[PDB]
């Protein structure tokens, strides 16, 4: 149909929650895009919990069966964790596994939809898990449903685009396409010395035959929905052109949105939203993404906003009432405002930057 896909499900929800780091987030967002009533005008969907084997598209036996076990106990003393990226930055508690194997399901279960003509858009506001390895959690990623999305969308679509605005540089889903052209991976986020992952500058590409088809654009803190759109839907413009995409897997991370205690870019879900509208205007299949978002109340008013994007519906500022009203305190409106820092994105340093990029996606057509 016409209308978007909304994968959901009161079972899924609840496994989401139990996530350390972001806790009881995945039902303050539903509960916020119900308390619009916006699932209403969209497709509700069950996630196919994935099965081990489908998992295994991209990670080892080996690792997926580690997160197993430590999944059916709590890593008791597994001194060999390290070797598989459990902890602190990755809390191997329990029953994470089934955390893993829900949402990367969910991603894949998008994915199904979006091949089966059942939809133009797909949407997963759990996924965007973009850290994990194949064979090794990071910062919060056990489990790349990203990638999986990416996998089972090859079946149908030749060549397809990933775009991550998540705050943080999408490493593991690059690093997965980084040698093939099949897949083209485009980045923003923040660049800086000791700034997670650290990795993916502007010299960043790709490998072989993967070569130029890694895009990677670092922005500096401060950076606003102004400057943060021509920054993006230039590059977005020469991609397109000269990658001509089947389909897109979009990541939405929220935590680049002011206000989250990653404090470094100064964005509102507007600008995030205009980002948006400019890729759904390609009309491609998209598969659309959550990640990052740390700032509670903000992440579920972006996520709702943007779901309202993906509608072309208009929200009204006021906070509907719902079961986590409270929290949206103390103006209880979707609107977020920009934060008083500086913009600390030198225009020159950025001009540099888009030519580079442009110039590289040059060959890319040669
Ligand atoms: C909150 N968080 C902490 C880490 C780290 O492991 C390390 C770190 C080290 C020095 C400065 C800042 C962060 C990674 C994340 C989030 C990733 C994310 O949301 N991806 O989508
Ligand atoms: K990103
Ligand atoms: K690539
Ligand atoms: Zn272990
Ligand atoms: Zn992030």
């Amino acid at each position: 149909s016409l209308v978007p896909v909304y994968i959901y499900s009161p079972e899924y929800v609840s496994m989401c929650d139990s996530l350390a780091k972001i806790p009881k987030r995945a039902s303050m967002v539903h509960s916020l895009i119900e308390a619009y009533a916006l699932h209403k005008q969209m497709r509700i969907v069950k996630p196919k919990v994935a099965s081990m084997e489908e998992m295994a598209t991209f990670h080892t036996d080996a690792y997926l069966q580690h997160l197993q076990k430590v999944s059916q106990e709590g890593d008791d003393d597994h001194p060999d964790s390290i070797e598989y990226g459990l902890g602190y930055d990755c809390p191997a508690t329990e029953g994470i596994f089934d955390y893993a194997a829900a949402i990367g399901g969910a991603t894949i279960t998008a994915a199904q939809c979006l091949i089966d003509g059942m939809c133009k858009v797909a949407i997963n506001w759990s996924g965007g898990w973009h850290h994990a390895k194949k064979d090794e959690a990071s910062g919060f990623c056990y489990l790349n449903d990203a990638v999986l999305g990416i996998l089972r969308l090859r079946r149908k679509f030749e060549r397809i685009l990933y775009v991550d605005l998540d705050l943080h540089h999408g490493d593991g889903v690059e690093d997965a396409f980084s040698f093939t052209s099949k897949v083209m991976t485009v980045s923003l986020h923040k660049f800086s010395p000791g700034f997670f992952p650290g990795t993916g500058d502007v010299s960043d590409v790709g490998l072989g035959k993967g070569r130029y088809y890694s895009v990677n654009v670092p922005i500096q803190d401060g950076i606003q929905d102004e400057k943060y759109y021509q920054i993006c839907e230039s590059v977005l413009k020469e991609v397109y052109q000269a990658f001509n995409p089947k389909a897109v897997v979009l990541q939405l991370g929220a935590d680049t949105i002011a206000g989250d205690p990653m404090c470094s870019f100064n964005m509102t879900p507007v600008g995030i939203g205009k980002c948006l509208k400019y890729i759904l205007q390609w009309q491609l299949a998209t598969l659309i993404l959550g990640g990052g978002g740390y700032n509670l109340a903000n992440t579920a008013r972006c996520w709702t906003y943007l779901t309202g994007v993906i509608l072309g519906k208009t929200l009204s500022s006021e906070i509907p009432d719902h079961e986590f009203f409270t929290a949206y305190g103390p103006d209880y409106v979707l609107e977020i405002t920009p934060s008083c820092r500086p913009d600390r994105n030198e225009p020159h340093r950025i001009q540099q930057i888009l030519n580079y990029i442009k110039g590289n996606l040059k060959h890319v057509v040669i």
